[PDB]
Order: structure tokens, then sequence, then C-alpha cells
DNA sequence: CCTGACTCC
DNA sequence: ATGGGAGTCAGG
């Protein structure tokens, strides 16, 4: 039973200095998406406004953009970006219920106001999907039904703010929300709306050449197989490998023979065709995802792509990137890495600038574990990825290739995060006995890491959750399970989540600090992407010198640990050349 | 619609 | 049974 005004025009009482605000965008991808309705709840009452009315009203636009007029919202980034596409600036967001719910418990997967409301037994609001429908049936409902929904969402935010803030405070997470996540949200909104420019001429030419290449590789595979088949079907491929060619079956899953890359690599001594197939599947992913998939989402008039950074999704505090994912662009193989040549500055005589934290989760672990040897390694500015490489490959520091260092990187993180002898052995294609002895020596080098991992598992059993440096939390209710697999996975989340999450806390803080410095120094430079422990910027070529000092400094000083933080940086004419 | 493939941190 | 965190794709 909820009264509200379906307003025909904006009135002064709608423009109070505190309000719950709903700016509704139904489409999952909110870039250039319709705003279908607006709701405002404040001390004076409850109001629904039509966007064509409200958004062309100069007082309402003024109010949206006035930082002293405070708004509580759910997913303020979605509203901010949708408004930027409407040419309107949103300021003064003081509470975001999505971010509040996320910090209280990321496992709730809260994706609408109703699911957040449930956390406090508030039920005077419906789920979005129940209002709009799903798939081909998704639609905006009749105005009265829409209006009531948006108003109930705003009223929920109005009533839920204090109970959420109260609980965050009890958890010592209120500052994490107000000083970190909420300011980051506005920064991500800027990055997403800016977008990254793409060289479509180059990408399309790449794609044409790649198609010819796939054809050649495909026919070679059919020749080796003695038959045509769909190489992109693990079922058909399994029949070829394990029935026609009679190769050993190393692994099965629930649907049939495994053809994972791990398995095919191990079959190379039996038939050369597995190497061709691995190459083919790489090339096919390049074409489907990083050529075709990317071209499909380029906005043609500006040649820009606009990702969405999901800030309330991952269980550790990382961001994710969708439609397109710009956090998994190829780099490890030169063939794939060339895609990066198609990511270019948005203005002429600008350049791309990239900065990456050195050995980040190993520095974080040194600090949190207080491992004397590892802490001293970072004080000696050593490279643990390179050192591990020299060992596993029996090679000098000068003969270690970037590829070797990449592999050693997975060995280091594998070991500290609980890899077994079976897994390490399968990884380095070495003897299981050899792998076990290697793990043993690793923890004899870093015994504090070992103690830390034993202890954090016990603490997680006792408390039911683990925490990061800035008080981010993950609950682990499975960790005392009688079941071995269920318990074991939970134990390994206790080992990993605090470290990966603390690293996420750090780069989030650096983005805030960096933008503040950019503004203070009046630089045109701005952030384009975050890639977990990297920041990618564009700026006039004349700003590179400054950035070379400023960016790494801000990143390195974002937090003070018991070890130095270190940042590598590069710049060039394209994302590829920023190395 | 899921599974298993390739991509990154 | 067998490091952890992610997203997109073709095939079925
Ligand atoms: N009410 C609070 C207090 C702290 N924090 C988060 C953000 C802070 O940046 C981080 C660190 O807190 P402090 O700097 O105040 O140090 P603490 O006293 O909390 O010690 P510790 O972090 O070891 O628990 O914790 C928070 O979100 N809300
Ligand atoms: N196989 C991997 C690779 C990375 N990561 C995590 C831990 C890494 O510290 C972090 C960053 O990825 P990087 O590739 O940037 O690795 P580093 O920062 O550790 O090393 P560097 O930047 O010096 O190459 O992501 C991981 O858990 N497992
Ligand atoms: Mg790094």
């Amino acid at each position: 039973k909820m009264a509200f005004t379906l307003a025909d025009r904006v009135t002064e009482e709608m423009l109070a200095d505190k309000a719950a605000l709903v700016v509704e965008v139904v489409e999952e991808n909110y870039h250039d998406a319709p705003i279908v309705g607006i709701a405002v709840v404040n001390e004076h009452g409850r109001f629904f406004l039509r966007p064509e009315t409200a958004l062309a009203d100069p007082q309402f636009v003024a109010w949206l953009g006035d930082e002293t007029k405070k708004k509580s919202m759910f997913d303020s980034k979605r509203a901010a970006v949708a408004l930027k596409w409407k040419g309107i600036e949103l300021c003064g967001v003081s509470f975001d219920l999505l971010l509040a719910a996320y910090l209280l418990d990321p496992a709730q997967g809260v994706d609408d106001v109703a699911a957040a409301a449930k956390m406090k037994q508030y039920e005077a609001v419906r789920p979005d999907e129940a209002v709009y429908g799903k798939g081909a049936k998704r639609a905006v409902p009749d105005e009265p039904v829409l209006a009531e929904h948006l108003v109930r969402k705003a009223a929920a935010i109005w009533e839920l703010e204090r109970p959420f803030l109260d609980e965050l405070r009890r958890n010592e997470q209120d500052r994490l929300l107000v000083e970190l996540e909420q300011p980051l949200s506005s920064i991500l909104a800027e990055m997403e709306f800016a977008g990254v420019k793409v060289d479509t001429k180059r990408l399309e030419q790449m794609g044409k050449e790649l198609a010819e290449q796939l054809g050649t590789v495909e026919q070679r595979i059919y020749e080796l197989a003695g038959q045509e088949f769909n190489i992109n079907s693990p079922k058909q491929l399994g029949v070829i490998l394990f029935e026609k060619l009679q190769l050993p079956v190393l692994k099965k899953t629930k649907t049939g023979y495994s053809t994972s890359a791990d398995v095919l690599e191990k079959l190379a001594p039996y038939h050369e065709i597995v190497e061709n197939i691995l190459h083919y599947r790489q090339l096919g992913k390049l074409q489907s995802t990083y050529i075709e998939g990317l071209l499909k989402v380029v906005r043609p008039a500006t040649k820009k792509v606009h990702t969405i950074f999901n800030q309330a999704l991952t269980q550790t505090g990382r961001l994710s990137s969708t439609e397109p994912n710009l956090q998994n662009i190829p780099i490890r193989l030169e063939e794939g890495r060339k895609i990066r040549q198609a990511f270019v500055p948005s203005e002429s005589d600008w350049l791309i600038f990239a900065a990456d934290y050195s050995q980040i989760e190993l520095r974080v672990l040194a600090h949190i574990a207080e491992d004397d040897n590892l802490m001293e390694a970072f004080r000696r500015d050593l490279d643990i990825h390179t050192k591990t490489a020299m060992d596993i490959f029996q090679v000098s520091e000068d003969e270690v290739t970037p590829n070797m260092r990449r592999q050693a990187k997975a060995v280091n993180f594998g070991i500290v995060y609980g890899i077994s002898d079976y897994g390490l052995a399968q990884n380095l294609n070495i003897s299981r006995k050899e792998a076990a002895e290697f793990i043993e020596r690793y923890f004899e080098s870093f015994p504090g890491v070992k103690r830390y991992m034993e202890n954090i598992v016990q603490e997680a059993k006792q408390k039911g959750y683990v925490t990061t440096l800035l008080h981010r939390r993950r609950y682990l209710p499975d960790i005392t399970s009688r079941n071995f697999n269920v318990r074991s996975f939970a134990e390994r989340m206790a080992m990993n989540t605090p470290i990966q999450g603390s690293a996420a806390d750090i780069i989030k803080k650096a983005m805030i600090d960096l933008n503040a410095r950019l503004k203070e120094e009046r630089l045109q430079a701005h952030l384009l992407l975050q890639v977990h422990d990297e920041l990618i910027l564009e700026a006039p070529k004349e700003e590179m010198e400054r950035l070379c000092r400023l960016v790494p400094e801000v990143m390195e000083q974002a937090v003070t640990l018991r070890v130095p933080l270190k940042v590598d940086y590069h710049y060039g004419s394209t994302w590829y050349d920023a190395k």
C-alpha cells in the first residue's frame, strides 16, 4: 500500500538536498540505452517522473549535477553512464545499495534492489525480472505498473540505507564503501563512457589474413586425420583422436574423452596432428572473439568500444569486464598479441601508457604472511618469478625467456595457493616425485608462507570468513564440511582470497589517488582500462615524461606495506607498442 | 540452454 | 581429488 505522485512536471519539492533516486535502464548493457522512467523519494514524498519531461527540465538537470544534493541509489554507475549518454552529468551520489550489499556479502550475488532488500527482510518491492520479464518477452510494462515499481525501488533504498550503513560500520567496512568503492564507481563510469578507439581497417585486414590461414591449417589437419571433421567439436575430435587414431586416453569428463590443451600437449609424442589442432583452436578463438566479436561491438561512428566494469561480481574484490572483455586480450603468443595493434589513442598525437604492478600478489603475501625471507627478497629488489624460472628450467638468469618467466609465474602462484604434487607434475610434465620434492624445498625457502597458509585455514574454520587489508570480507560456510572435495576447495579459497583481494584493494585505491593527482596537475591524460594489476591510460604525447614519474609513484604509494611496491611502465602508438 | 574450449590477471 | 579469480565462443 504505497502512495506516490505520478508527476507531469518537476516541482521544487522533488529537488531536496537528500533523496533516493532511481534512473531506470532496463537493458543489461546500459551504454546508449533508453532511460525508461525516474523515481524520487525524499522527506517531501514519493514521485515518478517521465524521462522526456524530467531530463529536458533545466532545474532537474541542475539538481542531478549538483554535488551538494545528495542521492542514494542502487548501481549508481549504470545511472551515471546512462545519463552521460543523454548528455547529463550526475553528481552527489552518497550511497550505493549495490556496493553496500556487495561488501556485506559478495556471495549473495545481489543484482537488484529486491535481492538487497531481502538481506533486511524488506519485501515491499518486486524483483526486476518479475516486472520486466525475460528473453524475448522482456518489456517495459504499462506506465502505472512501471511507476509503482520504480517508486517501490526508491522507497526501499530510502529505508534500507541506514540498516546497511549500520551493519557495514559494525563490520568496520563503512569507509571501504564511502572512501573506496563509491569514489571508484564514478571513476569506472568515466572510463567506460570514454571507451577505447579501435583501428577497424587494421583489425579487418588481420581478420581476412587469419581466415586464409585457418583454411590452410584446417586442410592440413584433415590430411593428417585422413578425414574431414569439425575440429571445434570436442565430441567429434575425441572420436578422431581416441577411436580412429587410437591415441591414449589420458582423461575423461562426464560427457566423454577430454581434448583439453593439457591433454593434447601430452599426446605430441604419439601423433603430430595434436600440435596442429592446438594451433587451429587458438587461431579460431582469435577470429571468433578478438576479431569478429570485437568488430560487432565497435560503435561505428566513433570507432570506440565501451566495456562494462562489473564492480559487484567477483568473490574476491576484483573487477570483471564484459561486452567486450578488455581484460583478456591476447598477449602470450606474438600471433595473438598483434590484436593489440588495433587498440589506438582516441586523438591524434596522443599515445597509450601502461603501468603494471611487479610481482604483486607475492609482495602482498610477503606483507600479510610476514615471511622474513620473502620480505627480504623484495627489499633486495629480487625477481622471484625469474629466480623460480632459473630453477625449474636449470638455466642462468640471462637465458630465461619471457615465456619461461611466465611459466614460473604459474608455478609460484600454484605452489603458494595450494597446488598438489599431482598438479605440479602434470603442469611441468615432470615426475610426481620430483614435483613433491620441489614443493617441499619451496616452503623450506618460505616457511612463514607455509605457517601463514596453515593458520589462515584454521582461522577461517573458526570464524567462518576471511578478510583483506582494507576489510573486504568473504564468507566460507563450506570450510568445515565433512566432505573432502567441498572442504578442500573452501580451504584453498581461504589461502587465496585474502591475498588476491588485498591486491584488488590496493589498485582500487591507486586509481582514486591517480585521478586526484591528474586533476590537480591539470593533465589531459585519463584512464582507459584496469586489468587487475595494470592501469592503461591515453594522453597527449607531450605528457609522457610526467606520466613516467607520476603514474608509477601514485601506484607504488597507494598503500604502505612492509615491503616496497614496484611498478613497470611503457608507452607507444598503440596498446601493442606499450611494452 | 550447458559444456568444454581458449583468453587474461 | 588434485593453485584461484574471471568472460566469450561454437557446438550440440
Ligand atoms: N570503520 C572502518 C574502519 C576501517 N575500514 C577499512 C578501511 C580502512 O582503510 C582499512 C584500515 O583501517 P585502519 O586504517 O583504521 O586500521 P585499523 O584500525 O582498522 O586496523 P586493521 O586494518 O589492522 O584492522 O579498513 C573501514 O572500511 N571502515
Ligand atoms: N597464473 C597466475 C597469474 C597471475 N595471478 C595473479 C597473481 C599475480 O600477482 C597477479 C598479477 O598478474 P601478473 O601477470 O601481472 O603477475 P605479477 O604481478 O605477479 O608479476 P609481473 O607483473 O612482475 O610479471 O594475478 C595468478 O593468481 N595466477
Ligand atoms: Mg603484475
